């Protein structure tokens, strides 16, 4: 059958929109109504203009879209440590990376993505911030904001990369360990990488390999080398079709939890 044509018919029949993350397969990105990083996706999902959202991304972000649209259908194609940290730091605000459970977000004062972690944390009064669960992003934030660190790819790849592409600059994700972050020409979320790619003609990409295809698509003239070229490698176009055909893998979040996480996420967007 023709998957593209079937998905197009079902999108209309179900009154659905397809949102894709930057790491999705080219075939999935090609069928999406919008592609972006977590922040860009949260914004697009706000007050969504459809009855159904097919979210081609990780489970925790599909939950974010659901939390933001409690009365809409969200389909995905495929805790104690916080309270303890809070008891030791009663006045410190809790900042949770979107890469976390909805339940965890319920304990957060505000959430962050890789693109806005620095901005949001700098706007928090407290000089001490509880931040989790990604330790590497926590280090990046600590270094960029100068606040207290209340947490809750290797150098060989960098060298091999420089050896093969001497004139290429490096795009490194804040999720990479500190050592690598230090060697970066630019540190950014996938959304940031796309925005700043115009700053050079050749780039070595330190993030998921699928991002290379996204960048080549947006900048056909530039050269994008994956961090580990020789390394061999997911939601498929067929999964997208089946998702719409069977309305499956509905994403749900208990009201109590959802209400609290929603306050943290909507605050993130305002900040």
């Amino acid at each position: 059958m023709d998957l593209v044509e079937e998905i197009l018919r079902l999108k209309e029949e179900r009154n659905a929109i397809i949102l894709a993350h930057n790491y999705q397969l080219p075939e999935v990105q090609d069928i999406a109504d919008f592609i972006g990083d977590s922040l860009e996706l949260a914004r697009r999902a706000t007050r969504v203009d459809a009855d159904v959202i097919v979210f081609a991304g990780v489970d925790f972000m599909a939950e974010t879209a659901k939390i933001l649209n409690p009365d809409k259908v969200v389909l995905i194609p495929s805790v104690e440590h916080i309270l303890e940290a809070k008891r030791k730091y009663p006045n410190a605000p809790v900042v949770l990376y979107v890469n976390s459970t909805a339940e965890a977000k319920a304990y957060a004062d505000v959430t962050v993505t890789s693109a806005n972690a620095v901005e949001v944390v700098k706007k928090l009064d407290s000089d001490v911030v509880i931040f989790g669960p990604d330790k590497n992003l926590a280090h990046y934030v600590a270094k960029m904001t100068g606040k207290k660190i209340i947490p809750v790819f290797t150098l060989d790849d960098v060298e091999r990369a420089k050896k093969l592409h001497p004139n290429a600059k490096l795009m490194i994700h804040p999720e990479c360990i500190p050592e690598v972050q230090e060697k970066a020409d630019i540190i950014a979320s996938t959304g940031g990488m796309i925005k700043r790619a115009c700053e050079w003609d050749e780039w070595v990409v330190f993030t998921e390999r699928e991002m290379v295809y996204r960048l080549r698509k947006l900048y056909p003239q530039k050269k994008f080398y994956p961090a580990r070229e020789d390394a061999f490698c997911a939601i498929t176009l067929k999964n997208i079709y089946e998702s719409l055909k069977d309305m499956k893998y509905k994403v749900e979040v208990p009201e109590e939890i959802a209400r609290k996480a929603r306050k943290a996420i909507e605050r993130m967007l305002e900040m």
